């Protein structure tokens, strides 16, 4: 399957290809220097996997855990609560927390949202997914959405993946996600791999297979001062794919945490450093 | 870019490699006989054009005025009254129409309600988007949805072609649209002409030149009963493009109508008759 080589082609095609936004007024700029940081992009790229493989990089080191955590925060616990994930011990997302300490109606908020009906009571987006997967398997209309038009004012910030589609076709649960941007270099792996977890935990609770898994992207760009580290990592051998452990037990999707989930044998390439542009 | 190409070429692979729903107890049947109408699905396809022809079949001829019609009724007028569709002699949405003549908060009522804060006003979907794509033309954030969770079950029927995002490099306006479902013989080339018409109309207002149009399907499905007529279609004769005459003298959005589009040099193959399936 492997997702080292589907990167590697999006990647150079981005670097051989890419657009320039160099046209506009560009609003970030390098932390080392105060210059705009523009991109290359390129615009509606797939990627797609059977499953055979954890889609995961060998030529950097994922940050796993954390992306773990964050699917947790948002799909599990439902938050949009800052210190429900410092205290996961996670402060990626501590610049974008508002007065009150949440990220506004964003995310999580969104998908904790009791604003289904289902055999008379009303339930969120996420309790009505588990349902409908399990007793009407068949349906064209198995989506989450967190983009929410009434209420993009009271985010802040909209999300990158923001939708997802699940599909069943004898006995197996595909799916396929969208991000309306991703920045290659760091956001993209940490996404793939954070989806592709959240496939293998609903297949397990709803009692599917494994099917294909799609991760769509409409603007794929990535900053001018990350081609040289992209270009070593290009380069760099790329190793066989480790085994993903998710504890067997668990039965129920709120029953799951962090130490249910396990890397077996994860080889990757050395620590590459990426400038900051914020 | 023949869409006629690409079109033929989904198909094949649906009919070839598609999978059947006879495992599900589905609840569409056949009009002649009112047995269980069944379908050959494919998930994810995509079809991507660069804009040097208008995408439309020539294997038998698209409904292209009704798919005008109910373009403008949606984006322009705004409007889920299946009244206001009748005025301009369209009967397709009928069967659907509730007590009160509407669509419920559906298509139209969502690109209507005016849910963003912009200059000091209210506005909504439409008005906010042809705002941004001349003021902030570099957004990663131009999405249109109709696909809105708080509303689902107020809506008669949720939309297939329900979200679009768009670009803006280099002086050009890309058009990126997601049906979740689409039945390929009937729907697919009614939707793929009728999306390409609002990328000519919205460029030409907001001052951009053509850029590419990509259409994305998720649930791609072909009825059974359909199969022969599309077999016979992909052996038909294919045809140049007719040209899309668009009148230059409109400025605003607001102001098209249906006198101002005129496909020029339509040749297409005979009439083909598609069962029913309710």
């Amino acid at each position: 399957t492997q997702f080292d080589k589907q990167y590697n082609s999006i990647i150079k095609d981005i670097i051989n290809n890419g657009i320039s936004d160099e046209e506009f007024d560009v609003r970030t700029k390098w932390d080392s220097d105060g210059t705009p940081a523009h991109t290359l992009s390129v615009i509606s790229k797939q990627m797609r996997f059977d499953n055979s493989e954890v889609p995961i990089l060998t030529t950097k080191k994922v940050a796993w855990k954390t992306a773990i955590k964050e699917l947790l925060w948002i799909w599990q616990l439902k938050s949009n609560d800052v210190n429900d994930l410092n205290m996961m011990g996670v402060h990626i997302w501590d610049q974008w927390k508002q007065e009150d300490g949440t990220i506004g109606h964003a995310y999580g908020f969104q998908l904790g949202k009791k604003n289904r009906s289902l055999n008379g009571e009303k339930v969120d987006q996420v309790d009505y997914l588990l349902h409908q997967l399990k007793n009407n398997p068949s349906s064209r209309r198995h989506i989450t959405m967190l983009w929410n038009p009434d209420e993009l004012d009271a985010m802040a910030l909209t999300p990158c993946v923001y939708e997802t589609q699940w599909y069943v076709k004898h006995g197996k649960l595909h799916l396929e996600v969208r991000a309306r941007s991703n920045d290659m270099a760091l956001g993209n792996p940490f996404n793939v791999f954070q989806y592709n977890v959240l496939q293998r935990m609903i297949a397990q609770v709803t009692g599917y297979e494994l099917g294909e898994y799609i991760f769509n992207i409409g603007d794929c760009h990535v900053y001018t001062r990350h081609i040289d580290n992209l270009k070593i990592q290009m380069e760099r051998e790329q190793f066989e794919a480790p085994e993903l452990w998710i504890n067997p037990e668990v039965k129920d999707f709120y029953d799951f945490t962090i130490d249910d989930f396990k890397l077996i044998n994860y080889k990757h390439g050395d620590k590459l450093l990426f400038e900051v542009a914020v």
